[PDB]
């Protein structure tokens, strides 16, 4: 069942109970491509943004208080998520986000109409605005909130979890591995201290993007000039947004043309997430390798069991969380390539890849925030080390000859390693058999202590 | 409200009215990452696959007909899409798809239980199977159906639409452009014939991947050896699948270890789609450029109006379909990088990136199928050429001097072009003024006819 | 020391002994970016191409035989590699390859001048041509020769080497691994048969691209119309090229506009190489993992020693060839993303990313051809299996309980696996202790034979 | 002609006059893959690094002053580039850089031998070191010097050039374009101010990576523990390096395991360069579009002529510098994907993709530094604007109706735009004809002034 609405292009049938109107409905028919629309956090940002602009228009005497207040209230319902099903437009819409901007304007208009107030989607709800500043503004608010409120806290949990293991396993000695081959000793704690640093550096990486990710185009209107917006509109809206969200990271664009002609801050932000994905692949890979076996692998640690491993092989349990982490990392990398391709494809006063860039960036924030916390809590926290096996692994490496270098030289040392392996004997035995002692017996032992070799801080 | 179920790891609370059971529910708790589960076409493939395996197990006397028939019927309900909301597991699950495989087994078990029949998710519904052959099998069935039944037909519509314009605009002469600068004449029809060829070559590209995309692991069970599956199980299941789906492209794997240790056919298939995305970016870019203006751009053609252009600038209309196409192309490129990263990350007997690879590949098929048809029908078909403007564009290029090369030589020709531009005069005038005629007057004209210059077939 | 030359833009100083002239020298000054110029195979292709065009121009009476013959001879010296140091222009030149085309024309002119014959770089050496058909033509000849004469033979060596191991290790039983965890048995030969299939499929993949990679633009001249080229020039040049090179894969473009407006065949070809890189990462990773240790890893095989492992740790030797292979695979993936970005960026009658696309594609052919042969000969051929260790690995996996499923059911089977691991006892012992026999004693043994479990063909 | 050398693996023939020795020569035979070796800046870094380590070993009494001083002198010759042809090892070597590390040690040994001093490549030249800390150290020194001394200054020139045009063209009014369609007015200067900001933000982006790019592994030796290196060796070497190079950005690693197990700082650094490539594609694209024509394009500006455009079309000149910039941007994007793939592929105590990551990152620094300066000086500086054409473009856009919105409302405004285009009349005429005046005659004019519309600061 339908009603008639119109826009400047003509009449359109709209579902009778839909709060959207003509232009939203055209976009429904124009872009049935993915059948996925804006995310919760994007719809929220649009709501907050519309509320903020209405407030400033009210403050400056440009918009009737009754209309402003109903727009602010309607926008608030949208921001709170009462109307997400009134946002049916595909991600793959016109690249400025015009359609979703109008979708927000029209839904506000219909909510306000239901509360006794007549507001025009363009003339009132979109007063002093364009899609060309509002859609990227909403995108950067969403991205900034995602970075500050979701990803960074999630990474901090993961960091804490890894650092707790770095401390716990401080003196848990094991064989280092380089090139996958037997190396000199390290501690399990040292390795986890490395993983913790990768995550801490990741936090630094996301933070370093915030000064430019938090820039908002708001106020630049159609092409960056601010035509049809009053003086200092952008700064005024940003102040309301900072006041309402608590996100001090939000700010006016340094250059209002760069802020609309490009989405360079989104490409920058994705680069930090892609680096985090690179770090997480290494961390997760190492952990599932340490967990491998129980009998045909490394069996250095035990990961917590999360579910039955195999529909066919009874009793098997698999490192499912590292698998989720590594698959997420692939998605972030894919998403990152999509973001950059769109970023490079701007023209003159507007980059028209915003919805695709937003979808991909926001998804990477989400996947990384959610999988980092799960990895920390359902995997890292419950890892159990096989301490005795690990100490044997350390004492078995041939490369425990390495600290004898300064006393016998690299070349004689290598002769000890090749002879010890062909005999199935120890490094201590091959050197004492080689007649090298005389380098004392007491000195050979001190240098061959594996935990001393790891050089624990 | 909940009930108790168990698996080999213990007891799990499951929603009372959920048709899934213990293992699905663990996966719900283990992988809340993206909150997007399997697509319609993946759930379908799993249903068909389970029906087919049950039939073969019935045929070989290994599975009680009453149990087989209830599994076949239950699987059929799943295949038809009656139970998509009983598949809540995240894409970012264990990388073999164990969880979704078990999700299918458990939902079938609960449907059959409701019809008076007791079938064990492992012992019966998963008889002769592993996730390690079934999940990639379902993925390759979905991908192959997507290629054959959706993308290729969509591309054929787009091809027809472009070729119709190649014919329509056969003698519509215009200035060619190289490096974005004035070149010798072409016809609008020639350009569209190029775009049509890119799409035809795209069809060829997808087709060329089908011999390996259509390979199915079915029968290789846990590691590729076929343990716990009867002799020729895979060939038998493939026959049922070919019979039921009509997809002759489906086939047994050439090597049953390669078919599980890798997903190389998915990377191959994505390469063809990425090439199509590269082609579509060029086609769409050209079309929006030809459509640019109306007064400050090229204004060669007019694209059909699809919606009001701008919330702020009245009357403006934008090339929204080319924007959808180019954004889709970015997504396909991103998806393609994700697919390849997962593809490269296999280990020993199993690549455990299947759900992420499947999600990305299937999405690229979908986005490309849907946007290609929209582009054909809502853009290409209604394009209107500005024939008189185009003929003036052709006759204005300085490079119409080019066919005089053989008569006056490259160097004197260049002297004609530089003098004609500094005077604001024609090529004919600059050559006759330059005293070159005597090369006759009649010959200069014949060579300067622009439509003859385009060399129409 | 310098001489004066000119072109249509004016006078340029050129080194006195340089065979290039004005336009090459401008490009030297215009593009000092990478300081790497065209590859041997590109210079060759340009030489052959110029010889072929001169021959056809001779055949058709359009070019004086004395001038044609000196151009053919000069071009032949270039093709043979006598003048590579006369090609100093950067890869990062004008995107049509104009500069390298002119570089070839000018060097031919100067060689011919030294043999008593005066040929104009444009009017004679470039007769019936543009850079816009010749540079992509030379690029596709180079790419096709690389595929047919270098990569495919190299892959065939690698395929043979892997298949020889598949045969050699047919009955060398070992534990399969899925998710990195203990699985049911396979043979080392089965795994290598998988790797061999990945390489055979790679061969198929490159072959499948040849019908479109081998398309040549030759004849389309400036914009694809063939202006200033005689009728059937392209077909005539292609015939000479096929006659001279033996490459039957070379052919005229299906559509002469698509063949210049895009380089879609180069993106297609790169997709096949990227798939090969994905396959090689898996193969190489597995091999270095099987080689890992000697004491802290898997120690399944021994790779041939190629050089001392470590400047610091005496005696260590590392899998350096797998490292070369995996790093090459990264480069191919990078190169592939560069190729596609350029491919998508065409405009109207010409894609002007050709030199960058050519550089990247040709490098991927080279790296893959060279590393595949080295990997085959210096690694794969000399691999030695640790047969006794491998048979113990197979017999230790808990998942050897799997073939008891049909007799005792998945759930009781899992109870056997969990009890056997907590006891440090065998599967046979845990089932006989569990009172399951009575499933006979003779049947338990037959099902527990590990080589029978691998299901060798 | 050859001599015999040996290493711990045995005897190797080495060219008689080569300064390298056994291990370098094995690497020559082991890795003939790309036939491109280390860059000038990498060889330099290795030289400086070896000099610095020798100095510290001297300072601590661990290395004989005569041997140290000859190593410092030899290393200095290498650093200065006297011996680049003594570094023949392929980029695609063992992924730790062992071979190039040994190549440096052996060349120093042979130089010192020629000066009367016998130093052992391992025992002396490599004293207190591993490849595992030295090769990444040299890589990060090279990358940091490239960022600080080459790229940032090059970007500052480009920034100055763009900002000079932003100032010059402050009041040069033109039509804005969004979606490629006619928009409201901007100034050419505003657009260039946007491009300048993208470059300034790029500078910020590279700077933001320096705190982690400048971290050096030096001191962590084999696995990060510092075994066989004295206490505070790393800090001591870093101090010498900072003293010698002036690069205060160089620093000790925050965590010595993260600094060898990963190359996350290289992926981070590449992300900043990839963002710069995205920005440069937009800037260059816009500029070649503004330059397009002269008769069939936008013809907004004139780029400086750099070389004859076309071998075939006389007189044509093409935007060759924007083409070089956009092709470089593709290469940086490709390189960036290669870097990240290698970065993600670390294992335990060592990421063994260093040479490939270094090659790609250093090339991106180089291409971007060189093309940015060329673009600034040979393109941007000499751009000439077509001021009268531009003012007509501004006054022709239909969207000059936009500032009437607040007076007549969006819907009536759109009626003015559609009627003005169908009539071929002006906005002023269509509104006065529409009877809207009465909104006064004087007010319509003030709002329709195009330079006032651009809102110049």
């Amino acid at each position: 069942e339908y009603r008639i609405e119109h826009d400047t292009m003509g009449e359109v049938r709209v579902p009778k109970d839909a709060l959207w109107r003509a232009q939203t409905q055209r976009a429904v028919e124009n872009f049935p491509i993915s059948f996925r629309g804006l995310e919760r956090t994007q719809i929220r940002a649009l709501g907050l943004l519309k509320a903020a602009c209405a407030q400033v228009n009210k403050d400056l005497g440009l918009l009737d208080p009754e209309k402003a207040d109903a727009i602010i209230a309607a926008a608030g319902e949208i921001a709170e998520g009462k109307h997400d099903d009134q946002f049916p437009i595909d991600v793959f819409q016109t690249g400025s986000g015009t359609s979703s901007n109008m979708n927000t304007n029209e839904v506000i208009a219909s909510i306000a109409a239901a509360n006794g107030v007549t507001v025009h989607p363009n003339d009132h709800v979109n007063m002093s605005q364009s899609s060309n500043d509002t859609f990227p503004t909403a995108t950067h608010i969403a991205a900034t909130e995602a970075a500050v409120r979701h990803l960074i806290p999630a990474l901090e949990v993961l960091h804490a979890s890894l650092a707790a293991k770095a401390k716990q396993w401080r003196t848990v000695v094991k064989s280092g591995r380089t090139h996958l081959m037997d190396a000199v000793p390290v501690t399990l704690g040292q390795e986890f201290g490395g993983y913790a640093r990768q995550i801490e550096a990741g936090i630094e990486r996301v933070k370093a993007t915030l000064p430019r990710l938090g820039e908002l185009a708001i106020g630049g209107t159609a092409v960056g000039t601010g035509l049809n917006a009053p003086e200092g509109f952008g700064a005024k809206v940003v102040e309301v947004l900072v006041n309402e969200t608590g996100l001090a990271e939000l700010r006016t664009a340094v250059d209002s043309f760069e802020a609309q002609a490009a989405r360079d801050g989104l490409v920058e932000a994705s680069g930090a997430l892609r680096t985090i994905a690179v770090s997480l692949t290494k961390i997760a890979n190492d952990i599932r390798w340490m967990g491998s076996g129980p009998l045909t692998g490394l069996a250095e640690i035990q990961l917590p069991d999360l579910q039955p491993g195999s529909s066919i092989m009874p009793g098997k349990v698999n490192p499912v969380l590292p698998e989720a982490v590594t698959q997420v990392a692939c998605q972030v990398v894919g998403n990152d390539a999509a973001i950059a391709f769109g970023g490079a494809s701007g023209a003159f006063e507007l980059n028209v890849y915003i919805p695709m860039m937003a979808r991909n960036l926001l998804e990477s924030f989400t996947l990384l925030s959610n999988v980092s916390r799960l990895f920390a809590e359902r995997c890292i926290d419950g890892l159990v080390a096989n301490e005795e096996r690990l100490r044997e692994l350390a004492e078995s490496s041939p490369s425990i000859v390495t600290p004898l270098n300064s006393a016998i030289g690299y070349e004689e040392a290598a002769k000890v390693a090749k002879q010890a392996l062909a005999e199935k004997k120890t490094i201590r035995q091959t050197v004492i058999d080689r007649g090298l002692i005389g380098l004392s017996l007491e000195e050979l032992d001190r240098r061959l202590d594996v935990l001393a070799m790891a050089r624990v801080k």
